[PDB]
């Protein structure tokens, strides 16, 4: 394939580090070697995260098109919109953000801390609620040229390139390390993160080793979006092969009870990971994929001796909108 | 000088990046070139920050002594205690944190968001006392250390901000060195450094590190304590102790320790309108966030210094972003509309 | 019957006013005349409410027994514990409250505003279960040299817990005398049960026990219905009800308690807003908003005979509104 | 004088009760007998309070004038605005509130709990910052606005309510068989104490009305009370001039600023709540409660005096200062 055909706008410090989770691995029996790739520490732009890796490939187009405003959308504690607000500021572009409450949740400071607080400080015009279209038009009607960034960058022609590159990066680091990882655990909701990885690893025959962990609580739909985006993306990078449904793995056992709400297992995994490795995860995304990986290692689902690369996508700031649950740890 | 004599436990990703603040530099007139060295992005351990650079030199001792618990102290939104808590978990050590409201402030969620929330999730024993308790007076610090022993553990004592500790200033001497190595990879030199100062060993380490090449008075400290006299004295003292510790064959002069006092108001922990405007300006031009307590104050200082033409034209100023952003969560009302 | 046999310690201003809800009645068509009796305005003790009417008949025993501490219990935003804390302070007694997280709700300031905030200011020892509490609480008092008067949840499951509301019916009769007519029905929110229990007994006296339409807010209908029926019969015996409480005497509509105790549904919110906007009378998302929702739907469904006169008992609970701030951020 | 000349629209349950504060009185020495007239329990309209007694004299005018929308203004945790919203709904009138950031206080839920929360639930259009703007906004919208200034105070009828309060107290002193020697009342916008001064000037006790400033700008507050007392004395036919000696305003307990409590404020709120079960707030009543307690403690009240504390309301604002009371 050929990812290099598309220009990448640098928004990250460079490749993200891989760290061993020796303590957590030993805690769970030492029969499986866990590692984490820190996408959550990839940028100095408001904490970054996977979304920022996705955006490096959308910005060249936004600039080429002469757009002067980044417009996006997400739930109240969306990580995507906060990263988009930080990139706009950094790029010298205006920013319009359509925030909808996508979660059946109602904490007192939900719309004033964490991600959305940062977006307002970063200068974004945060509009709390046709939602999407009205925003885009309003920009034109005001004399601007908006660049449309769909939820999570996922349903965008370029939204899948960022993680095809992740696979690339991983091969290079694997070479450096002198070994390869057997599986990759990643949280999936809108889909272009796992889709990019599916494609990038298809290139070396490990697509079905990318273990997605649904956090949408609507697996069928999510599973479909990953499959779709992947096929489209694989076509755009000239993957010498078509992506099959068998290339897509999405575990649905840890998404409950709803998108945006943690279950007791989610909280326990967040606590265990934090307390054994000093690495925080959130109750919406990463805590769910962390919960999945921990559970997998525990049920002996990984063969003894495997090397699992947990992709930490970010999300930590949302912790602030869930303060009551964590009041005592 | 010889910092290499002291072992350093890795708690960071390695050297921290320097980035140009081109948009902000331009917005202010383009006369001064501003950059930021991102200490705020130095670690995977709960956002890390400057305190984490300091801890790298204390942990080897804690480990050699066979300590199984890290004990520290700080205000409700202390960044230090949050870093201590993550480093502890990472090392397989317990952690006890003595905390109290050290600010004349009282936001509804102050003790349940940001830094302290993370410390609890990280598994620390967060002993937050009610107002009027006065830990510093009852010396709750020592009682916590005793209770660890009492419970059969061996505590490693880490003072406020890590500063007033024999090894507390080594991390930032390392900073000056690192900066020298990057100035070489880059091919040019930084003329000044702007750093926020409260407990002092950050700026102290820098002073010792940069005196080694005649640039100590180029470290422009910006007080965030609102108690300049004490702070300046603490920095000076720590610098001299550290200088001697690393074999800096030179005295630290009063002239080597620079601490501006114009941006600390109105009190430790409380931002002024300038602080807020600085935070917003920097955030909106560079996508780089700063906080109402520490960095927003040193950002405000740097911006104001440039605006008043206090920097010689053409100067390259290296803003040291020490971290602290998680504390914004405790000041939500103030930023409710941006 | 003879309620007068049991002493009553003055904790309220006196009989509670009945106010017509003309705007709401008219807004709903005008076929049913809606009224509200203001139990929520019955006292100067931290806003009072239905529980403080119940407490007037329990305090004399507590004083009689020489107790020096009132101990009670309830959820985080419990109205009961707040009234207990205020009543205790007013009587010169200490107070210990066991508060447990009884609602699947997580709001950042849930344990720091409203009812619980007041209890702390009132001087109560507010003990939050982790995250046996009750007996440790009582014993802690004994161990301290004091003597506790145990007040169960909502003052309900206690020998005297049904008396307050028997008198409520007594009050309504005296007011109907001045009004020249009798209310056709009474709407009351029910959870621990002794409020509706006293009313059932109180109105059974003049054959209207079945006119007391309880609205379940517990989301555990069966249990609640049983607790009312049981507490009713016991109270009936305690006063002298010259009749027996039949299973047909206890009415409890289960349609408005959803989704769970302590959580409002969309109808609950509409009801709160409608009533507050047409009458300037506030209700809460846990209790009164649910009974209000019931009455409005009842009227709207033509379940009340045209021309009926319905007495909505407003039991209080408004301070809990503070624990649901996000839901009402825009009204 | 004659207040009866002016119509009053019933917004309250009727005369407010007076209660003995025996426990508190005993705690402070037993030398001074303290009571509380509960204006905070005067109405079914979202807790009411002193502002509600005022509004009873302004509503008739609004109605006569055929107004359809009540417009008022106040700080974020304003009690006045919440009462106007309640009265409004009750009268079937629209309501527009100009809520300003009048306090140097930063709390995460300050604009979402307590008084303002109620105003929104009550259907009022709550605008966060303008006065003239909102009024015009109403007209331009096709409605007729009735303007209610901050605290109902600087208004022709704004002083009538509390003249009535002195009337009520006289009638109750008659039933009790004794008279109070002083009244303690918290003052900020002024017409509450003004009405009292005029009401009690009638029987020679205007100077026994002891106002405690909570504005932290005693100068302006004292002048507003005086000016309003004069206009109001004229309106009611008081046959005397209001002298500066008739306006007592203690400045010692207002600190550090309007809307912010001091430690004495907090101590006072706790003491009163813990001895009587009567709550007070950190902006208004807690400050007047603090004042009364201190006065007693200093022996400033002659032994044997009966002091009627006027509890103006304000408790819901407690929700905006949650952190301060987290441990009691
Ligand atoms: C968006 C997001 C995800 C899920 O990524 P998708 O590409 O939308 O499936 C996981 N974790 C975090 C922290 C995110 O922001
Ligand atoms: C501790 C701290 C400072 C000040 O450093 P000192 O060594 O205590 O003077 C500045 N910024 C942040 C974010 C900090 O945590
Ligand atoms: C306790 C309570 C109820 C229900 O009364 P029970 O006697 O427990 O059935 C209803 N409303 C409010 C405001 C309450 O506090
Ligand atoms: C408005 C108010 C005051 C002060 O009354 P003024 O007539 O404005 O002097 C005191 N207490 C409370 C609770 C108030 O709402």
């Amino acid at each position: 394939m050929n990812l290099q055909r598309f220009p990448r706008y640098p928004l990250t410090f460079g490749p993200t580090p891989i760290q061993p989770l020796a303590r957590l691995s030993k805690h769970l029996g030492g029969k499986v070697h866990l590692y984490a790739k820190r996408e959550d520490c990839n940028s100095g732009l408001a904490f970054g995260g996977n979304k920022t890796r996705k955006l490096e490939y959308l910005i060249p187009e936004a600039l080429a098109q002469g757009c002067d405003t980044l417009v996006s959308i997400g739930g109240i504690q969306s990580n995507q919109t906060r990263q988009v607000a930080a990139v706009a500021a950094h790029l010298g572009m205006k920013c319009v953000l359509v925030q909808e409450n996508w979660v059946n949740y109602s904490d007192a400071v939900y719309d004033r801390v964490g991600n959305i607080q940062m977006s307002r400080i970063l200068g974004a015009d945060v509009r709390l609620v046709r939602s999407w279209e009205d925003a885009l038009e309003s920009v034109r009607a005001a004399g601007g040229k908006p660049y449309a960034i769909p939820a999570g960058c996922s349903d965008h022609p370029l939204g899948g390139l960022g993680f095809v590159g992740f696979a690339e990066e991983v091969r290079a680091q694997e070479a450096e390390l002198g070994f390869k990882f057997d599986y990759v655990v990643v949280c999936s909701v809108t889909g272009s993160t796992q889709a990019g990885m599916v494609v990038g690893f298809a290139a070396d025959g490990r697509a079905d080793r990318v273990i997605g962990v649904d956090a949408s609580a609507k697996p069928a739909q999510t599973r479909e979006q990953i499959t779709r985006i992947a096929r489209q993306t694989a076509e755009k990078v000239g993957l010498e092969r078509d992506i099959m449904r068998a290339d897509v793995v999405l575990d649905e056992r840890f998404a409950g009870p709803e998108y945006g709400l943690p279950n007791e297992g989610t909280l326990e995994a967040i606590r265990l990971c934090a307390r054994t490795e000093g690495m925080l995860t959130d109750p919406v995304y990463e805590g769910k994929s962390m919960h999945g990986m921990i559970e997998m290692v525990r049920n002996g689902e990984f063969p003894e001796g495997s090397r699992v690369l947990y992709a930490h996508l970010g999300g930590v700031p949302a912790l602030n909108g869930y303060s009551f649950i964590f009041r005592d740890g």
